[PDB]
């Protein structure tokens, strides 16, 4: 099944460094493809023959619980479009691991490996990691900064669309991130690339490979491929407290005699700092709860209600023609990535994401936790205790005092709220551009709204 041949892959793949090193074989020779061919045929041969022990991190009853749960409930995918494909990583936070996977809907009908094989745009999950935890990171915003959802075009002239809507307002960062809207994405994007901010470096630690960092759409998924394996290792590093550990199915390979093939290295990276990664769970905490982009807490409350209690944080993802739907979820302990589509990248109905994804993801988390009770963890997301606490303006995130709006020196007053930073100064005073991106005309708009209000 997608367990026995993903594993034998890989146990190839390190068998064939291993020989090559112990024949002596140099790197330059390693480029001959016919000497390439002869140590992956030797690999092959040895695995085959030569009583190696595989160590490998899947958590058996777990793993085998996820192939029930797609048996039983991969129907709940099916939404009148055809067979709908699927593929899901579950990985250990701390270390990386794989404790389990699913495939696809059934191996012995279709074999293509939608976990570690299948490489789609991860749409709207590209935000919290590329654009916003960047920003945060950067000290270029905090929790409760606002942005720009103002109607505005891409660089081609094509207006930036959310559904049927070209836009709306000035919004916080949670809004942004509740309702995925895509204009504030952009803005953090397009400011990232101004400030020259090394965006390749934070993506290249996690393992991405991404071609092109200037795509306007990349935080919406433009110009990214991913196996739900990879991603699924970006949400690990935002869940781990910004600490990424590389994925792995394979722990150790030893000879029948115990010498060792080859062993997983933990090699740690702080990607994010603490404070950037523990705001970030505090937003997405809210996109799950809100249930604006997906039921899934309303599903896991009703199957398994003390897991709905658990620390749930997600983020979905749609491309653009309903082709792929991604659900991200993760407690402190475990990351579960999930993807729905097709094979030949057909259409799926509008609502496959939010509700049907959302309720097989609900019965494979609920099947996950019968196998192994105390696995998901009840421990919360909490912030680092290096998070600056700024009171800023709930108008525009930023601390009370004195703007020019129109000649007139104006004195900015009213509600405020508690805004978490990862600088620092925590939250600048209020500027007259006060917001991530926004037209001349738009700022003209907000002030008019704000100047209102006092
Ligand atoms: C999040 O999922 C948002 N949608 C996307 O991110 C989609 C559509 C989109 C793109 C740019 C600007 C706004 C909206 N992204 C997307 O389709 C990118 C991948 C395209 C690759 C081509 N192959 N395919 N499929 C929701 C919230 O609007
Ligand atoms: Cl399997
Ligand atoms: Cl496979
Ligand atoms: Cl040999
Ligand atoms: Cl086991
Ligand atoms: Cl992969
Ligand atoms: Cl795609
Ligand atoms: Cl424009
Ligand atoms: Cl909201
Ligand atoms: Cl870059
Ligand atoms: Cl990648
Ligand atoms: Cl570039
Ligand atoms: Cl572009
Ligand atoms: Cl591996
Ligand atoms: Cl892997
Ligand atoms: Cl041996
Ligand atoms: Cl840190
Ligand atoms: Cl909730
Ligand atoms: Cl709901
Ligand atoms: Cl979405
Ligand atoms: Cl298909
Ligand atoms: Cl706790
Ligand atoms: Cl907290
Ligand atoms: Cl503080
Ligand atoms: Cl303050
Ligand atoms: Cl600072
Ligand atoms: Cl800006
Ligand atoms: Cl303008």
């Amino acid at each position: 099944d997608y367990l026995y041949f993903t594993t034998l892959a890989e146990a190839q793949e390190r068998m064939y460094d291993y020989l090559a090193q112990r024949d002596n074989v140099s790197a330059k020779e390693l480029k001959n493809e016919a000497t390439q061919k002869f140590y992956r045929d030797l690999a092959a041969k040895e695995i085959e023959n030569g009583g190696y022990k595989i160590t490998t991190t899947i958590d058996q009853k777990i793993h085998s619980a996820m192939q029930s749960a797609v048996a039983d409930y991969g129907y709940l995918l099916d939404d009148g479009t055809g067979r709908v494909e699927v593929g899901n990583v579950l990985m250990d936070n701390q270390t990386g691991a794989i404790l389990g996977f699913v495939g696809g809907r059934n191996y012995q009908e279709n074999q293509n490996n939608h976990a570690f094989d299948t490489k789609r745009s991860p749409a709207s999950t590209t935000k919290p990691l590329l654009a916003y935890g960047i920003a945060i990171d950067q000290g270029l915003m905090g929790s409760e900064t606002i942005l720009s959802n103002y109607p505005t075009n891409f660089a081609n002239g094509n207006p930036i669309m959310y559904a049927n809507s070209k836009g709306t307002g000035m919004m916080t960062l949670g809004e942004a991130l509740n309702y995925s809207w895509n204009i504030p994405a952009y803005w953090t994007y397009r400011m990232l690339r101004e400030n020259g901010v090394d965006v390749k470096g934070y993506m290249e630690k996690m393992g991405y490979e991404i071609p092109e960092y200037g795509i306007e759409s990349l935080p919406m998924g433009g110009g990214i491929e991913v196996t739900v394996a990879q991603h699924t290792n970006g949400y690990q590093t935002l869940a781990n407290n910004g600490v990424y550990h590389q994925k792995h199915v394979i722990s150790k390979i030893e000879a029948a005699d115990g010498r060792v093939v080859y062993e997983y290295q933990d090699k740690p990276v702080q990607v994010y700092s603490k404070a950037t990664a523990t705001i970030m769970q505090g937003l997405l905490r809210e996109v799950l709860s809100s249930r604006v982009t997906t039921t899934f807490k309303s599903n896991l409350t009703s199957l398994n209600p003390t897991l709905a209690n658990a620390d749930w944080i997600g983020k979905t993802g749609t491309t653009g023609q309903d082709e792929n739907m991604w659900l991200m979820l993760s407690t402190p302990r475990l990351t579960l990535g999930g993807w729905i589509g097709h094979d030949d990248n057909h259409s799926l109905s509008q609502q496959a994401g939010y509700s049907n994804n959302s309720n097989y993801m609900a019965h494979l988390v609920n099947a996950i936790q019968q196998a192994s009770p105390s696995i998901w963890g009840n421990e919360r997301f909490a912030l680092d205790p290096s998070v600056v606490k700024s009171e800023v303006l709930k108008s525009t995130g930023q601390k009370p005092g004195k703007v020019s709006v129109e000649g007139k020196e104006v004195e900015v007053t009213g509600s405020t709220v508690t805004s978490y930073w990862a600088n620092k100064s925590g939250a600048p005073a209020t500027s007259y551009r006060f917001a991530i991106g926004g037209s001349d005309a738009d700022y003209q708009n907000a002030w008019s709204s704000i100047v209102g209000s006092l």
